[PDB]
């Protein structure tokens, strides 16, 4: 019969609100209910899926919905689980979900598991058993435990190529990486069958055969057999070899754009040289896409269409270039700052903001950032903004230093010989966020090594804490030229704290104890004795000092400079003080100051201007800072064109040798004109100079003889140049190149005011590590 509904009662839910229904319903109170309403209403409530089963009961004017609802999920446990990890498949499972309480259902489950099974079938595991067990627990909810048993794995026995006929089954088999049973595959695992891997393998087996000239060449069938236990796997690959043939030409079709059909001259390079290599092709389209897209054209899909002159049998194509719009860059973002400053990277690089996108001006920025060695790779991702065209955002992904490492560094110091280093570090071991590293260097002269432990973060705004223990053996004997006849050796250790005050200014401290061992040997210069004489013992013949120094350290520096590689304007600065403190033997101090100002006269031409000033005394129980701690001079560090150390007071020793003391005061100043290669005119991987430097290193002491044998001709020579005398000048020009080994400085200087007593190196240089 029929009906007119005088009131409804939903009995079942608990809980889920009803009105959240009494509003779902096709009826109301007082509508006429018939039949169709009865099935349609349930079929309506079954969707939205809050219920496992409904039922519709019509009695004496009343409408009774009896609903069973549906459970929810208390927890889910996936445990096989080896070849891939549990919580990853549970994460991938809640993607359908199945998450906390999540309105459960079995269709979803059956297909989540069906998904798993195709994952495992995708990778090695051919047999596999993924067994859901779903237990209704309480009160309204349910708990799913997926339990896995993974199938060992399937391993390729044979790989067969049916039809070739041009190429060797062995060759082809070598083009793809996955393979039959090998003598070496336990490690490897090259026959751990894999789906995607086999996809790539067919891809390679294609590129080769394409880059080899054969157009056509379809792969027709791929037959993967197996056996009981699903362990051993044959693989059979059927193939149609191509023409081979043949190059036609050519360029165009289009297209009107800020760049011309001029491109087709250079960028089209290939000759109708017979065999067509798809490699060359995609490389050329690359070249095109790159020359397009600077100016603005990011997209600009190009469509090659083939012409089969076959029956010749040749093939030639035409590329239909279909650029579009243009793009401006709007904002620019940056990936990881751990151990680096996202501040500084954002500066040196081309492009930047609200500017027509250009490729070449991007990958020139990825050359720069990467030439700083800060990051071990870079990529450029373009996010086509918000929903408006001709505008794009940009975020460059950076990855750096790959925490923990081996380091191997070779270098060349001019006069000395080969240098080289090694080190290994680990950043944040192990979850402590504390760093530790062990480094050592060896040159004909110096042996150097240290062990250092640093808390990079010791304060919230990074404030460094460090400790290191080292030794240094410096044997200025050996080597070609000569600084003294002596050797000193230090073993010591210290505390250091860096303080990043502003984003320019860095202050740092340190305290240390060194155990100094000096050796005067000789027969050798006066001043070395009179040191041993006052401060040290004598076995000789030879002579030796021993004792320990307690040393304070202060540093500082400001860098306001437009770039790291290739600066223009800004300025550098530094201030540095060392003091051997009360309780040391010895007890001297040292200070210093740096300025480098740069100036941007032109776009090409940058004037660098700067100099260094330094002061070293001695105090208290010891006047006269030693001389193995002394300022030295000449060379690229101070005045190019002179030899290194040569600047300052010098005296002859026996064996007809001229050595140099150096001295307790330092002055240096320079002028540079820097500019790129002869264009370029902006771009620099290399930079050129013309310099004029005047340094001086003095003493304020007076010199007569001193062995046989006086080297000046007079007797005074004094020391001066602040009364102002001992100092040298020069000018000349320099290549500072950044190789892909190290920086490499060269230079050629004309010394001006050259005395006879003056030791002089016209051409100086130094290559790479340890400047």
């Amino acid at each position: 019969a029929d009906f007119t509904i005088q009131d409804i009662r939903v009995e079942g839910l608990q809980r889920t609100e009803p009105s959240t229904v009494f509003n779902y319903l096709p009826v109301k109170v007082g509508d006429t209910y018939n039949d169709t309403h009865g099935s349609a209403i349930i079929k309506s409530l079954y969707a939205t899926g809050f219920f496992d089963d409904v039922r519709v009961e019509t009695a004496d004017g009343q409408l009774l919905l009896t609903v069973i609802e549906r459970p929810t999920i208390g927890s889910l446990n996936i445990t096989g689980a080896k070849m891939l990890q549990n919580d990853a498949i549970k994460k991938n499972l809640e993607s359908f979900g199945l998450a906390q309480s999540q309105y459960f259902n079995q269709a979803t489950l059956n297909q989540a598991v069906a998904g798993l099974k195709e994952e495992y079938l995708g990778r090695g595991k051919l047999n596999i058993q993924i067994t859901p067990k779903v237990t209704k627990l309480a009160r309204n909810r349910v708990d799913i435990d997926i339990t896995i048993d993974e199938g060992k794995s399937a391993k390729i026995t044979d790989i067969e190529f049916e039809g070739n006929q041009v190429y060797s089954d062995r060759k082809l088999m070598r083009q793809m990486s996955l393979t039959e049973g090998g003598i070496w595959t336990w490690l490897t695992r090259s026959d751990r069958f894999d789906r995607q891997k086999f996809a790539q393998d067919m891809e390679k087996v294609t590129d080769f055969y394409q880059n080899n000239g054969y157009f056509d060449f379809r792969i027709l069938d791929t037959d993967i057999q197996t056996n009981e236990d699903k362990t051993r796997q044959t693989i059979k690959i059927t193939v149609h070899e191509g023409g081979r043939f043949r190059w036609g030409k050519v360029s165009i079709e289009g297209d009107t754009n800020e760049v011309p059909k001029a491109e087709l001259e250079k960028l089209l390079t290939m000759k109708p040289g017979k065999w067509y290599e798809r490699q060359q092709m995609t490389a050329v389209l690359g070249e095109i896409q790159n020359r397009m897209g600077s100016a603005g054209y990011a997209y600009s899909e190009i469509s090659v269409q083939p012409l089969p002159n076959a029956g010749t049998k040749t093939v030639d194509f035409v590329l239909h270039i279909e650029p579009g719009r243009k793009i401006y860059v709007n904002e620019i973002h940056i990936t990881g700052n751990n151990k680096t400053r996202d501040e500084v990277v954002r500066r040196e690089l081309r492009q930047m903001e609200s500017a027509p996108y250009d490729t070449s001006k991007l990958q020139r920025s990825k050359e720069r950032v990467e030439l700083l060695g800060y990051f071990d790779n870079v990529q450029f991702d373009a996010v086509p903004l918000a929903g408006t065209p001709d505008k794009v955002d940009l975020n460059m992904s950076l990855t750096e230093r790959s925490t923990g490492s081996l380091d191997l560094s070779a270098g060349w110091v001019q006069d000395t010989g080969l240098v080289m280093s090694a080190g290994v570090s680990q950043d944040n071991l192990f979850g402590t966020g504390k760093s530790a590293a062990l480094r050592a260097s060896r040159s004909k002269t110096t042996l150097n090594g240290s062990l250092s432990f640093t808390d990079p973060y010791f304060t919230a705004d990074g404030v460094s804490l460090g400790y290191d223990i080292y030794g240094k053996a410096f044997d200025p004997r050996k080597a070609s030229t000569s600084v003294k006849q002596y050797k000193t050796t230090t073993a010591g250790g210290g505390v250091r704290m860096g303080i990043p005050v502003t984003e320019y200014d860095r202050v740092n401290f340190g305290l240390a104890a060194e155990h100094l061992t000096v050796n005067t040997y000789n027969k050798a210069p006066k001043r070395y004795a009179d040191f041993i004489r006052k401060y040290g013992k004598t076995d000789g013949a030879d002579g030796s000092f021993k004792g320990l120094l307690y040393k304070g350290t202060v540093g500082w520096g400001r860098n306001k400079t437009d770039s790291a590689s290739w600066p223009t304007r800004g300025y550098l600065t530094g201030v540095n003080a060392e003091i051997a403190l009360p309780g040391s033997k010895l007890q001297y101090y040292s200070a210093t100051h740096n300025q480098t100002w740069f100036f941007p006269l032109s776009k090409t031409f940058t004037l660098m201007l700067g100099g260094e000033v330094g002061i070293a005394g001695g105090y208290g129980r010891t006047k006269e800072i030693p001389f193995f701690e002394n300022f030295y001079g000449g060379g690229l560090g101070s005045v190019r064109g002179y030899e290194s150390g040569t600047l300052g007071p010098k005296v002859y020793d026996e064996y007809g040798e001229k050595i140099s003391y150096g001295g307790n005061k330092k002055a240096n100043v320079s002028a540079e004109l820097l500019f790129p290669m002869p264009g370029a005119k902006d771009a620099r991987t290399v930079r050129l100079s013309l310099f004029a430097d005047a340094g001086s290193v003095w003493d304020g002491r007076t010199y007569t003889a001193a062995e046989n044998g006086n080297n000046k001709s007079v007797y005074s020579e004094n020391a001066h140049k602040s009364f102002t005398n001992e100092l040298r000048y020069s000018a000349g020009g320099a290549v500072t190149w950044l190789s892909p080994l190290g920086p490499m400085k060269f230079s050629y200087a004309y010394p001006l005011k050259k005395k006879p007593e003056d030791e002089i190196q016209r051409f100086q240089f130094q290559l790479g590590t340890t400047f």
